[PDB]
């Protein structure tokens, strides 16, 4: 019927920390990124983010700095941690083994 | 994290599923082997998760054929079941296509 909240936010999580992995970014950035990368298909839904990077930031594996102030706003930059880099590691390897225990669910199936 | 642990299971499951109608221990087993015997899900979990999937219409469960002596609770995959497993790919699909063009349009 739906896709269940454990793979919603996990895919936005994957998507986030991709992101942050890629370079230091910004709420607005971020947004319009994705947005150009799925071809309009995902376009985050911003208080979600704010919220999601909060959390993310009391659980170390973000922190945020303020932007220069030259052209009169700033943007909040979000940096992925080396916490937040062991953590997008480890759910790299974990995704990875997931992936090849279904290809061989199915290939033991084959028998 | 959690939601990942949670996700990950979640498909797994589904997926055991969709190869065939099977019974906890079944499952347990097909992906110990399926893993090396790294990943040993554990019986009482599947147990819950099967029960909450049962409830929302995702599995539906029957019993087995009794003929090796007790009784085994088999589980299917219904049709609002295959409809999320095509969501989930669909959606886990645009994810891996966004990751892609985030690089390439770094460059």
């Amino acid at each position: 019927a739906e896709i269940p909240k454990e793979h919603l936010r996990a895919q936005t999580n994957v998507i986030l920390l991709n992101v942050l992995k890629q370079g230091d970014n910004y709420v607005y950035g971020i947004i319009k990124q994705v947005k150009e990368a799925s071809n309009g298909e995902m376009e985050l839904n911003e208080a979600t983010l704010y919220t999601i990077f909060k959390r993310l930031e009391k659980d170390g594996i973000i922190s945020s700095y303020w932007g220069d102030e030259s052209q009169g706003g700033r943007r909040k930059y979000y940096r992925l941690t080396e916490i937040g880099h062991e953590n997008x590691r480890l759910l790299e390897e974990s995704w990875s083994r997931v992936d090849k225990i279904i290809e061989n669910l199915e290939a033991n199936k084959k028998s």
